[PDB]
């Protein structure tokens, strides 16, 4: 399992990238 | 096992991180 | 086992979280 | 085995009703 | 073995069904 | 794990074709 | 259990993801 291990690490990455690029978009919007 | 279920915990960190950040965003919307 | 299964309800938790804010945003968006 | 299992219906629990949220916001966002 | 092949099915139908809510979405948004 | 897997894979496809359309919009929105 | 399959498509969801978080910022910096 561990390549899935390391799949599941990079997703984890992507939605933490996904995470900040919303926040930004909810600051843009509320100023 | 547990670098997948290491894998999985940081996915979930991640997803509360994106939930947080789509609350925000559901604010900002709202009070406009 | 154990601990795999408790990140995948970790998991869960995250994305039912998920879930209630883009409802929150459906609301917004629709209203 | 059984803690597994039951936190993997969760979590399909838990993107089913992300699922009908991002299915309403797109009806939102359409409308 | 047959309570983790249910519910990873349930996941499967779930993650489908999140899916296609995203699909319509994007053909929102694209609209 | 074939079913679970083709599911993933159509949310893949699902999140490549809401990135476009959001990448449209910006540019419209610009 | 063909963990292959499952991995292989977990890396396609997180290239999207990431994809649409590029696209995610590109509209906040056109909204901003």
């Amino acid at each position: 399992v561990k390549q899935l291990a390391d799949a599941v690490e990079e997703l984890a990455s992507a939605n933490y990238h996904l995470a900040n690029a919303v926040a930004r978009l909810a600051k843009a919007v509320g100023e």
